[PDB]
This record gives structure tokens, sequence and C-alpha cells, in this order.
């Protein structure tokens, strides 16, 4: 079975809406999705349909850009360090669940390069 997705709308949760995280939807996020190798890491990981019974053994930590799309999209987040997070969780996840050199860790591996790059060009707070 898949668990349930990651949380992305909570009513308790205190919300901001800042330039930061303008810039993670507008910027990082579209650089993201578009990208050759972006389809595997757009929804959250179906083990079901992909037939992977050890996935959620191993990851416990689940995410993917759907998830953060939605996260960004409909004002989850309080701060721009909670979306880089879900973003290293995601390329972690990779990491530690597939083989090195593994098409999804080639795929992975070159959103990371991209993201860094987008990070590192992060807007100073207004
Ligand atoms: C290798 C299996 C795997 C995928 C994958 O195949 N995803 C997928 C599969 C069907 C459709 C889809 O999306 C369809 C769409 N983009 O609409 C995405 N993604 C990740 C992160 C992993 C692992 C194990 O780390």
């Amino acid at each position: 079975m898949n668990p349930p997705p990651p949380e992305t709308s909570n009513p308790n949760k205190p919300k901001r809406q800042t330039n930061q995280l303008q810039y993670l939807l507008r910027v990082v996020l579209k650089t993201l999705w578009k990208h050759q190798f972006a389809w595997p890491f757009q929804q959250p990981v179906d083990a079901v349909k992909l037939n992977l019974p050890d996935y959620y053994k191993i990851i416990k930590t689940p995410m993917d850009m759907g998830t953060i799309k939605k996260r960004l999209e409909n004002n989850y987040y309080w701060n721009a360090q909670e979306c880089i997070q879900d973003f290293n969780t995601m390329f972690t996840n990779c990491y530690i669940y597939n083989k090195p050199g593994d098409d999804i860790v080639l795929m992975a591996e070159a959103l990371e390069k991209l993201f860094l790059q987008k990070i590192n060009e992060l807007p100073t707070e207004e």
C-alpha cells in the first residue's frame, strides 16, 4: 500500500508569502518542473504501480515535486528553508533507495545540480 501523501494543507500552520518563497515557486520549481528528467519526481512514488513493495519500508520521509508544487501554490510554508529542505529530502530519498548510477539517480543528480545553482542565487529577504 502507499502511505498517505505528505501534508499540503493545514489551517493551524501559520503561513507567510515572501519574496524568497515567491522565487522558489517562480524560478526554482518552474525550472526544475519542465526539465527533461523531471517526470519521475512530479508525483509521490507510487509503490503499488511501480511494484516496489519495499519503497516505504526504506523511505520514511517521502517527498516529491508535486507535493512541493502544492505546498508553494497553496502557501503552506513559513520560510524558504522549509521548502529547500523538501527538495533536499526528495534528492536524498532517491540516493538512499536506488543504486548509484541507476537512471533515476542520474536524473536526480541533474535536477540537484540545477537546484543548487538556483538556491545559490536565492534573493535576500525583502
Ligand atoms: C524508479 C522508480 C521511481 C520513480 C518513478 O518511476 N516515478 C514515476 C513512475 C510513473 C509515473 C510517474 O509520473 C507520471 C507523471 N509525471 O505524470 C513517475 N520516481 C522515483 C523518485 C523513483 C525511485 C524509486 O526513487
